[PDB]
């Protein structure tokens, strides 16, 4: 894999992407489930199992997805978010 950006304009459905892990600090973040014609999807970048790294330059490598909540929470707020993600060369 390597690290790529990919910012998303939200739309009213919002981001549609959910995220998998950081349950603990440590355990990896992935890219869960991708909302169908929702923004993520549309955009056709972010893939499923891509591990997520940072969101709007907050790195959360190591962290919990608390952290990620809190960041997500601004992202809808403020209708955008840009994440890093690690993805896989296809």
């Amino acid at each position: 894999s390597m690290e790529q950006d990919i910012f998303l304009w939200r739309k009213e459905t919002g981001f549609g992407f959910r995220i998998l892990g950081g349950n603990e600090p440590g355990e990896p973040i992935y890219i869960g489930h991708i909302v169908p014609l929702g923004a993520a999807d549309t955009d056709g970048r972010l893939r499923s199992g891509d591990e997520l790294i940072s969101v709007d330059g907050t790195p959360v490598i190591g962290k919990s997805h608390q952290l990620v909540v809190q960041l997500m929470q601004q992202a809808a707020k403020q209708g955008h978010v840009n994440l890093t993600v690690r993805q896989t060369r296809l």
